[PDB]
């Protein structure tokens, strides 16, 4: 595939799910070999694992005293579309959550793709690797195409479910929204997070219920979302990725752990 940028500057704005503050994004075109980077208060923050500063409830980056929260969704959409050269200017402290999915970013960026004059240098998984953390596991192995499976095991009605993304099925995961359980709200608010959360940008699930009046988009919308998150975190390898991945109960922390182990090995 050829390296790609955007045809023109694209803008997005809205509340950050964790800060509860308004922020604005400006996606700038960039030349071949630039890579994906964020820009905030005069500092460039590359979208790479060396710049990850926090992973508990979002994937956050920082450099030289400047931090940006919740990069997982914009990075997943850029990865899915193979956008390789772009500057994401952030006026604020977090990426806007919008409806909690990648839909708005995906629809706008997909209509503005500009192919460039280089073949993409893919990050190619060369051998099998397994990373683990207290009941959670992620396996990666060689593959000519990006294939990502997430298997969840939930304490509520969702039970045990899995979903697999393969290239060409981007539309199956870009609408899946972020979610949380009603029993998690206390903790998230207590640690100074979830300030912008509402039923308009997060699915809220209970032991037997879906609080959002619209309900779920898909019966397995939560696992489709976890696949979407893993594809965003994999872009921290700094190039579009080719490999077959299987995550059992993974989250941003384990995804970043896998990315760092893959980067170290290769
Ligand atoms: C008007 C009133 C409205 C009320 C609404 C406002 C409430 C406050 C706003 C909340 C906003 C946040 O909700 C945003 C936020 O944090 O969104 C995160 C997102 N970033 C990503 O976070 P992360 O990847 O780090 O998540 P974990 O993997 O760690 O899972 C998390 C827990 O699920 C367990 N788990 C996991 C997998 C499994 O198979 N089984 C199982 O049990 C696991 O053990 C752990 O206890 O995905 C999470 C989902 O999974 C989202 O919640
Ligand atoms: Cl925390
Ligand atoms: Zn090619
Ligand atoms: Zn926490
Ligand atoms: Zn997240
Ligand atoms: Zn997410």
């Amino acid at each position: 595939g050829l390296e790609k940028t955007v045809k023109e500057k694209l803008s997005f704005e809205g509340v950050g799910i964790h800060t509860g503050e308004y922020s604005k994004l400006i996606i700038h075109p960039e030349k071949e070999g630039t890579g994906i980077r964020f820009f905030k208060n005069g500092v460039y923050i590359p979208a790479r694992h060396e710049f990850v500063v926090h992973t508990n409830h979002s994937t956050d980056l920082g450099f030289k005293g400047q931090r940006i929260k919740t990069v997982e969704h914009i990075l997943s959409v850029l990865h899915l579309l193979e956008i390789t050269n772009v500057t994401i200017e952030v006026i604020g402290n977090e990426i806007p959550i919008l409806d909690g999915s990648g839909w708005e970013f995906y629809e706008a960026i997909r209509k503005n793709i500009l192919n460039q004059n280089r073949e993409i240098d893919y990050f190619v998984v060369e051998e099998p690797i397994i990373v683990e953390d207290e009941g959670r596991l992620i396996k990666a192995e060689p593959s000519d195409t990006l294939e990502v499976t997430y298997e969840g095991e939930f304490k509520n009605f969702l039970g045990r479910q899995k979903f697999t993304f393969v290239e060409g099925n981007e539309e199956e995961i870009v609408l899946a929204r972020t979610f949380c359980f009603d029993w998690e709200i206390e903790h998230i608010k207590k640690v100074g997070l979830g300030k912008g959360g509402s039923l308009k940008n997060t699915l809220v699930l209970g032991k037997d219920k879906v609080y959002n009046p619209e309900g779920l988009r898909y019966e397995n919308e939560p696992v489709r979302h976890k696949v979407f998150d893993l594809i965003g975190d994999l872009y921290l390898l700094g190039s579009p990725v080719k490999g077959k991945f299987y995550s059992f109960r993974g989250g941003h922390s384990l995804n970043v752990k896998l990315v760092k182990e893959l980067a170290k090995k290769q």
